């Protein structure tokens, strides 16, 4: 696609989140860069309002799948870049099993030369000492496959997957993601055949950072089509 | 599951289909056996009303995913076998791009020792000389991945894939499958995490058979989960 | 250029002369292949009487040129690149806690037919073992066939390990060491590392009176996205 | 395996390399940690002798496959952890196409609680303004599959793969890796069936490091077996 050309090199990224979980208001800013040639992303996030009231891992998926590596034989199936530079709206409900849910709406688009992800997040019905508000999640992250299907009737894609968040007692907290992506612009976009993105995420801390924060490095690669 | 135990050996299969496509009524009977240990099916189908009014390949998916091979590490994700012996209802709409659609409802269940797939099919809005009613599909079949997700609210699964049917002129006719499976019985079933079935289908003819018929050999293997 | 020979259905002939612990036998096979789908259909007949080893032990010996190589991997298809002049395929197959087969085969076009002519020598088999004692089930598992280039022979090296189910619930392993080299002087494609995913269905012809095997196989290359 | 248990948590790593390429002697020290539960490694390398006389990316493979994530269903095929704590010897020849070769011998083993990788490297027959000694490789890295087979006679494994190093002019420099691993100790080890490791590597710099260095984050995951 035309938008594919915008991602041949390193692109700067900004992320802004305004959040409210069970009435706890918070904001996070992020910055870094993506190199879609390698499916690779490097981002740092800071909670600018103080302590983050939910665990950092629960927000990883909310905080730019346009940075995925699509191998040459799958490039006709990259919706995310074809929607650029005008961007796409990304909407999710994330259901935490036996707990509350997040609803998010984000615009992912170029603003100048920067790829910007602006998100609003509302969480409701969380248990006050559940795994989320009780900060019982480990600071780590599993590998996941993100399943993508076209929704031609709605001019976009539907995406589903279930994050496994490791809990400090050895169990797992499931987070079932229902996601829709829709172009913002008027121009032609690619609607893909069914496939998935293999995603690996490394969480870490910046030793020179005293605020509440997360450093994220991710690899994302499309797979599953040989026709 | 308990249903899994019913599939450790060779199981006889019966298939019955009552069809109506654009008013053309027809019936097909099939028989054979399945060996889920190898994910392998062998089936022969006969049009008992005379000439089949649609191409045989368009009906392959309609004519028993309980015969899939689920590797040991994925056995908790096998909805199909978990619903047995009481069975499941399988409903599809199959949209042939630039042409009509099939709507199917089937019961797949044990009747004595035999796995039986009983189907009603209604096709509408087909073009009198499109690829289907004009018999322009080649007598072959491509390999496909069948994408499976849980549908917890319906105590079953939602399934999607798009068959690529080769046309005699070198082009491809797509057939977009929207599928749902729901248990017939009240007992618990296994609701899976997202995965897919890799399916390979070989079509042939019985040299001793003078009626309009199709011989099908299929391999079906679950994949995509390592957690 | 060899690719072009496989765009449609290609008739196949297989001929094998075997000697296992001195038991001499011959098998003739025929059918066809459609590499567009990676699909083979073959029927084999023991023309000397009863086959003295189980039919499943010979499946891999009885035309990987019929593999489906998806478009993005077409530069890695050695097998077709060697056609029509063909390739030599040699193996040693070690049956764990039992004897071994050694095979040498030529796979090439003879007219418009793809022909696999094999010599097989088996030695040191136990008369009461899984092979000569016919304790293998008439079935077959799915396997990955691992391929590497052998630049100094201008061919490939191939390795994999067949799991043959035994009639008591155990498994008999057959470790395959394989080498393929071009017969002709023409250029071939030396591949990057990859594998072939293979599935095999064994059956019987209900009217065939001779000792025989009907085989349907699907073979698809995978592992490369660069 | 017993050695598997040593990797259930975060394990500190030390790396030491003495090298000679075309007579250019250098030393590199590295340190960090590995978390095999996630197949994750974080390492920083410093050239303690001054400037590195070869490009950093050519040494990535030389600088602890015991940190691979083996999924539960493949754990009997993890030779690398089975050889711990006594360790293994890893030997390679790396043939850079149209250029010279590296030959390496390393011991990878526990010294107390730390996993240490100690390497000697000799490089010969490099061209003076080839891609290597001419420093024409880009500071990036592609994803690779690492192919493993058992070597029963050596009580270890034989490993082969070909690294694709991107060049500054758009081309690729190949580096064909012939590798052998053998146990240092005499205790039992796990000899695997054929499989591979999917590997992803992110190269970066420490903004406050003035010495010639490389920061490496890697993910490694075993695949290819379902039996």
């Amino acid at each position: 696609s035309k938008g594919e050309e915008l991602f041949t090199g390193v692109v700067p990224i900004l992320v802004e989140l305004d959040g409210d979980v069970n009435g706890h208001k918070f904001s996070v800013s992020g910055e870094g860069e993506g190199d879609a040639t390698y499916g690779k992303l490097t981002l740092k996030f800071i909670c600018t309002t103080g302590k983050l009231p939910v665990p950092w891992p629960t927000l990883v998926t909310t905080f730019v799948q346009c940075f995925s590596r699509y191998p040459d034989h799958m490039k006709r199936h990259d919706f995310f870049k074809s929607a650029m530079p005008e961007g796409y709206v990304q909407e999710r409900t994330i259901f935490f099993k036996d707990d509350g849910n997040y609803k998010t709406r984000a615009e992912v688009k170029f603003e100048g030369d920067t790829l910007v992800n602006r998100i609003e997040l509302k969480g409701i019905d969380f248990k006050e000492d559940g795994n989320i508000l009780g900060h019982k999640l480990e600071y780590n992250y599993n590998s996941h496959n993100v399943y993508i299907m076209a929704d031609k009737q709605k001019n976009g894609i539907k995406v589903n997957f279930k994050i496994r968040h490791n809990i400090e007692d050895g169990s797992v907290q499931l987070a079932d993601h229902y996601q829709q992506n829709t172009p913002i612009g008027d121009g032609p976009v690619l609607l893909p055949d069914n496939h998935y993105l293999s995603t690996q995420s490394a969480l870490s801390k910046d030793p020179n950072e005293k605020r509440d924060h997360m450093v994220l490095l991710e690899f994302v690669t499309a797979a599953g089509i040989t026709h």
